[PDB]
């Protein structure tokens, strides 16, 4: 038997008002239960939630950002969806309206009366001010943005703005006595609709509202045309025309709750039913997405198909997305820094081992490449999708993912084939390493059929290196998903600490990071992949050819395999035979795409560029290489970049993840995820949609 009530908080009184009905009505059907908590406004409302008293409630982009933060830390459980022409979406165009004829356009905005939905809201501020910013006569954050804005225009009415110190900004407002400039319904002109009025009534000459404002208000095609629409091309365009005309695009409004014990579960069901039982067009009793004539969008935006549950993992930053995220910091960050933050790179590291390395690179490159590391690799990706990163090397195994999260491949990795070896590589098309299986000269009582439940050595879960290919085969070999029981004891980082799969790991010296997919744990990756059956803890190992050769026979000083033999271990061919490590090529599971760098679509080129320089500085023939740092060098461990890799090269007419990895590798890995499902991916799936 579930829980109590969802104390949804409120801005205006009218807000508390219309809410109540909701409350009432609800009971009539007997589903969930709420309780409209009376309070100041959204902003304040936020705090209320972060101080038990409240929880559920919708917030505009701009807010959300502010929402999930230092002391509040609140995450959007669900975003509301809107149709309105086109198809159901969960994002919207940020635009600028005005009255027909006027004369100015985007840039000429200076010296006029504006209109803003509310101070802060992405819609009527963040983007607006942001896009205009360039020409403004302001520097960095210390000196309030308000001021800047304030005396850029002639005047205006920015609800939440401060009239105290600031004049104009709260001038054009229509608020009655002291009800003027209220960050809630009270002061009229607050909201998308209201703000529209601001211009309609002549006070303001330009309004910055939603891609579907007017429409809502002005039905009769007639009047409607009386106003035009501003497009960043420094010209005007028809109202309905916001596809190529619009300042920006932002994520839809979404209800936010607490990070932990914020009653997530509850909330969902609450809206869930309510948005079906009394959502849009349903019973007459109450109208969910429909506020009174008075003020519009109350509780939730006015007219919006319904809402959709945001995936557990999606966090503030994440949801808003980089695009937004980044042009929503300049307003709190100086002008100088911006530039810096732009041109320059931030590599994402995995495991402190790497972290340390990463660090080095900074000072050497003179900070040009700054750093930021995460725990799991997946964790690193996020950050890039969040923008806190910039880009990082990557296994193809996950490259799939990254791609699916939008980012794409930049340059790739070029090993070293002993032929006409030297510098060519830079453009020399990368072949790709090969998937093979290694056992011992001893235990020859094993074939690719005999395997069953031996001692599986995996570099890590869901990776080109090992896991992926074989596992694929295991599903093409057998139609069963359970790879857990399939093999008795093993070590495949990224899996359950108490699973047959992860099992056999060994953490650190002081037995720390155990099963942890990263440097620390000594059983993750290539190097560690051998240390499995090498010291005899593991059995058949899953690595590429070279692996063996980069340790056995004096190719690694570390205790364990400082003298093992190459001829010792064997490959476990497909038909069922065997081969030596020396003789690879024929006895090869398959060809594996090379690892590579990846970034945010837009942040490509530059990145690449920068990288080349650095690659020109301390790489294979890199002049300053051993004199300071050898980019690719990672004390026989393969940190950030591999170790064999001699250079970074482009992609022969293939920049999609479908193209780089090829339709074969690709379609397959999907099939492998049909069982084991990823959250990050899952996220992206909703996010990218």
């Amino acid at each position: 038997a579930p829980r109590k009530s969802v104390r949804w908080c409120t801005i205006s009184p009218a807000e508390a008002a219309k809410c109540a009905k909701f409350q009432r009505n609800m009971k009539k059907v007997r589903g969930p239960s709420v309780s409209c908590i009376r309070k100041t406004s959204s902003f304040e409302c936020i705090q209320a939630i972060a101080a038990n008293k409240a929880d559920a409630v919708t917030l505009d982009g701009g807010l959300v950002y502010e929402a999930g933060l230092h002391p509040y830390k609140l995450r959007p459980v669900a975003a509301e969806v809107y149709q309105t022409r086109g198809k159901p979406q969960t994002r919207y165009y940020a635009v600028a309206v005005v009255k027909k004829g006027s004369g100015f356009q985007l840039n000429q905005l200076q010296g006029v009366k504006s209109c803003h939905t509310g101070l802060g809201r992405s819609a009527g501020w963040n983007i607006p001010i942001g896009t205009l910013r360039p020409y403004l006569n302001w520097t960095g954050p210390p000196e309030p943005l308000q001021k800047a804005v304030a005396n850029f225009f002639s005047a205006s009415c920015v609800p939440c703005a401060d009239g105290k110190q600031y004049p104009n900004l709260c001038r054009l407002c229509a608020g009655t006595e002291a009800d003027k400039c209220a960050c809630s319904s009270q002061e009229p002109y607050f909201g998308y609709s209201g703000a529209f009025k601001c211009l309609e009534n002549g006070a303001g000459d330009v309004a910055f509202v939603k891609d579907s404002t007017v429409f809502e208000n002005l039905p009769d095609e007639a009047e409607r045309d009386k106003y035009e629409l501003l497009c960043p091309d420094n010209t005007r365009k028809p109202v309905d025309a916001f596809k190529e005309c619009h300042l920006a695009r932002v994520p839809s409004h979404a209800v936010v709750a607490r990070s932990v014990d914020g009653r997530e579960d509850l909330i969902w069901k609450l809206l869930h039913r309510a948005q079906e039982e009394f959502g849009r067009n349903k019973s007459s009793a109450f109208q969910l997405f429909g506020s009174t004539p008075g003020e519009q969008d109350l509780l939730f935006k006015d007219s919006a198909l319904g809402f959709v549950r945001i995936p557990s993992q999606i966090d503030s930053g994440l949801y808003l997305g980089a695009n937004y995220l980044t042009a929503t910091q300049n307003l709190r960050e100086t002008a100088a820094e911006v530039a810096a933050r732009r041109e320059r790179v931030v590599w994402c590291a995995v495991g402190p081992e790497e972290e340390r390395k990463c660090k080095q690179w900074s000072d050497v490159s003179n900070r040009k490449v700054a750093c930021a590391s995460a725990s799991t690799t997946e964790e690193c990706i996020a950050l890039v999708l969040k923008g806190e990163a910039d880009a990082l090397n990557l296994d193809g195994g996950f490259i799939y993912v990254a791609g699916k999260c939008g980012l794409v491949p930049v340059l790739a990795e070029n090993q070293k084939s002993q032929n006409s070896n030297a510098p060519d590589c830079v453009h020399r098309p990368p072949e790709g390493y090969l998937a093979v299986a290694v056992v011992r000269k001893s235990d020859a009582d094993l074939t690719w059929n005999s395997l069953s439940g031996k001692k599986s050595c995996h570099t890590g879960v869901g990776r080109t290196a090992a896991w992926n290919i074989p596992m694929g085969l295991l599903f093409n070999q057998t139609g069963s998903c359970k790879f857990d029981k399939f093999f008795s004891q093993s070590c495949a980082p990224g899996a359950d600490p108490q699973s047959s799969l992860c099992a056999l790991c060994v953490g650190n010296n002081e037995n720390e990071n155990k099963c942890m997919p990263n440097s620390e744990e000594r059983y993750y990756g290539y190097t560690g992949a051998f240390r499995c059956l090498a010291e005899k803890a593991g059995d058949v190992a899953f690595v590429k050819d070279v692996t063996v050769l980069q340790n056995t026979d004096g190719k690694n000083s570390e205790p364990w395999a400082k003298d093992l033999k190459q001829e010792d271990f064997e490959l476990l061919c497909l038909d069922g035979t065997r081969k030596p490590v020396a003789e690879a090529e024929s006895c090869h599971l398959a060809r594996a795409p090379n690892h590579a760098v990846v970034s945010q679509s837009d942040r490509a080129q530059h990145l690449k560029k920068v990288l080349f320089l650095q690659q020109d500085q301390f790489g294979g023939n890199g002049p300053d290489c051993p004199g300071k740092f050898c980019l690719f060098k990672s004390e026989t461990k393969n940190l950030l970049f591999n170790d064999n890799t001699e250079c970074l090269a482009e992609l022969q007419g293939k920049t999609t993840y479908e193209q780089y990895l090829g339709s074969e590798y690709v379609t397959s890995i999907t099939n492998l995820r049909r069982c084991s499902s990823s959250p990050l991916l899952e996220a992206c799936a909703f996010l990218r949609a």
